């Protein structure tokens, strides 16, 4: 396993990406490659929440992926989230596509994971980059590689639909009212989707999650949806790896079995080697 | 264990239930009252499938509780479907709080479970019988008990949404409109709902779950919600128990979660002993 | 589901049975056939323990098979449990055969299953009804069928291993001492054997499942073993539904596994229907 | 997550560590210390096996702790892998001592885990590393910390019991035939062990970890045994990651639930943070 953290300067503004490679096991006589996850976590488009960076790499790549996690843009200076976070996202498929060969990474099984905030950028993106019209006017043409699939944990889907609380903090996020909600961005071009969340969530309420699913079913994209009955907000991995130091409310253990739910439908999707 | 099938004749339309009794475990230095699941297996309102009988009755019943199949009425004989299914319901509840100390059953922990074309009449049940001018409309005065929660496995829940397929079959199941669409029942009164289905079903189209879920939600009721992302309509328990000889679509391993799922969800609710 | 309760007349010591019959599922285009197991619950030979009767055998029945609680011979009145327990499985397995076509029953599939006091009597069983010569010695001449493999949970296998405490109680259960160890019957000729116990068992000690394994292995007979790291004697299902009221210690959700990891073995034995 | 490859230089043979440290999550307010588990691969004392290294420590860091993968002395030169394998342990631990500031490693939970060959020598240390007088004998004195518990996959336990095949291979190992059988080095002072295998193991013979474990029981030491009932020697996680390409013999899904029997060991222990 070798850790790189990097900047990528091949987008409008420069980001950081942190990847976790998979090291080819010695005693295998062919090589293997494996899938890769990006993961974009939560952290209110105002910071990027470490809850939902190392722990959640670590969990997947325990599966047999390569990881990157992707620092995508955030509200800071004067600088919104968009367009830039889009074009970001493809600066970083495309980038692992000139590193595939070294790394051995399977191209054609590049998955997407974002979770609360992070889930917007992603299912925004999951829209915007399956659309060529869309692909030209967010500046996504000339880059290589596509994603095959995405995860969605607990994410901001709709920026009208309770997060955020004020028109004032959306319109920092971004005033191009064309990307406020992602569900309406869904074709049946999009990729297929998992999606988790709880129905307890105060702070994004799951009607997000629920509009996105929907619009998925009704433009017949694959997809698989798990609304566990409890939890707060920003589960993580909903143990005790992720559980803030003594609080409870971060463990739930129905909702602490997404990522195996996960890993068999990427399985059944024949997106990850199956056992 | 022991088992009752008799004839309920405390309805306009009597019927047939199979009734699944816990016996006392005789080790034990005190007795235990025990929950009770009601279950309505499908069959399009023209059978009733055993495939959503027994098999699911006896995997419930290993978790700790009683259970009693219910043949709500059909369509055969040119026949509508309601009002009458909620009468039974209501008698089939009624019938239960006669039997209580007889079978030690914990009457506030009785549990309705619909399945497909079944699932239409317990998620109706459980918007009408706990608003009390439903109760009235409906002829469900002097039915004593109520149950606590229900569990809806791939449920039709509006008959506009797919299933049945013609105007001519919505109607013969009732011509009364006000009970097509459980969703549009839903009240904060409502009780908690665990709804799976998958997102594949060709026969009656997850909308309908979704649906329901959302009306739940929007409501303020306790619901949870797992919609697998392969499978098709009507697995059952989704293993080999219910599987029809030969056919391996029947067989769906991340489907086949979903009685843990429900039995895990029923403990958090209060509603099934804790380990 | 039937249930039949009745007393079988074909040995020495008449006794009782329970048996749980699994109907067959109406929907199913063509009849199938079941395998079934039998159950000889605990009670150190003194009474027969309800804990491990209708719990385990309802456990097994939602997997897809018929069960039959046999109340086996006890030292009650002041008797011996021996020969007498070992004609009255092999009578129960006779009575089997001639209910086969009656039931569904796929006789090739049959499965012997003992806790604790009722496991000396499978785990004696499985090598003397393997031996033509013992099966002369204690006639078991014209029984019919034969069983195909055995679970063992927390069983006494050694009575000079811990239990029972004394040799005027040992020699109670049977004077021939011959039958007093279960592993030194062990030979190739053996049915595959699913053994489970607790380490910390204080009234059986460990020492007796890890015996009869040991033997197992040494005579090439396929063998499953899964000592638990904590839990009391006499767990059963180790799960709220076998739980004493009130008493946390007959909880382990370590070893509630148990029965998943017995039906996925049998599954692999080829005796039970895979998913 | 920091990776660190060095040698350390504080035993008679100086060796290489590969350690992977957990970074402290951002947005945590207090600080946590992690358990940290030392991995000895298998390899057959001649070679390190890459599949039991960073697949393992992977998996294990994805629940929360530290790793690290520990290059003991191989048969290698004119060199024997004892009495030095085990000095080369104790140096890895005492290191870990020097550096749990640092990294916030909990040193009350230093875990060991040998799979196979490695399993003989942490199998080996348990015993030697607990009693005084072996201690100094093998050079031990004067380095700091202990290890909390075992886990041993599929070990060599016995060099006499059919690993290796020949004598002359034993001696390679070691002449010093007091360190040839572990488990008649274990005393109530042992460390409690995990301890798994598959009963068809036909290059290190089951009796091997029976017999640990055996003697573990009878010097009351707690312990955990899972003897799954097929799969071949050396599956490592028995899943698609440590799977040789193309070969369905690495495969087996129901030893693969050992990773979690053996985290919820651990959490069991107080050994690990539960949730």
């Amino acid at each position: 396993m070798q850790v790189e953290q990097r900047t990528l300067n091949t987008a409008a503004h420069p980001f950081q990406i942190t990847a976790y490679w998979l090291d080819q096991i010695s005693d295998f006589e062919t090589a293997v490659d494996y899938p890769i996850m990006i993961i974009c976590p939560g952290g209110g488009f105002t910071y990027h929440s470490g809850r939902e960076e190392a722990p959640i790499a670590t969990r997947m790549m325990a599966a047999g992926m390569h990881t990157v996690v992707l620092n995508y843009q955030l509200i800071v200076g004067d600088q919104s989230v968009y367009p830039w976070a889009l074009q970001q996202l493809g600066a970083t498929i495309d980038w692992i596509t000139t590193q595939a060969s070294a790394h051995h990474v399977d191209c054609q099984r590049i998955i997407l994971a974002g979770f609360s905030a992070g889930g917007h950028v992603v299912a925004t993106y999951n829209g915007v980059a399956t659309q060529p019209e869309l692909r030209t006017r967010y500046h996504l043409d000339h880059y290589q590689g596509q994603h095959a699939a995405i995860i969605l944990g607990y994410p901001v889907i709709d920026l009208t639909a309770g997060f955020p609380t004020t028109s004032a903090a959306r319109n920092q996020i971004t005033t191009d009212a064309r990307l406020w909600a992602a569900q309406r961005l869904v074709t049946p071009a999009s990729k297929p989707a998992f999606v988790w969340q709880t129905a307890t969530d105060e702070s994004v309420p799951p009607i997000n999650s629920l509009k996105y699913v929907q619009a998925m079913l009704q433009h017949q994209v694959a997809t698989a949806y798990h609304l566990f009955g409890s939890g707060i907000h920003g589960l993580a991995l909903a143990n005790h790896v992720t559980q803030k130091p003594g609080k409870d409310k971060y463990l739930n253990d129905q909702a602490a079995i997404w990522p195996q739910l996960a890993l068999r439908w990427l399985q059944e999707q024949g997106l990850l080697a199956g056992n």
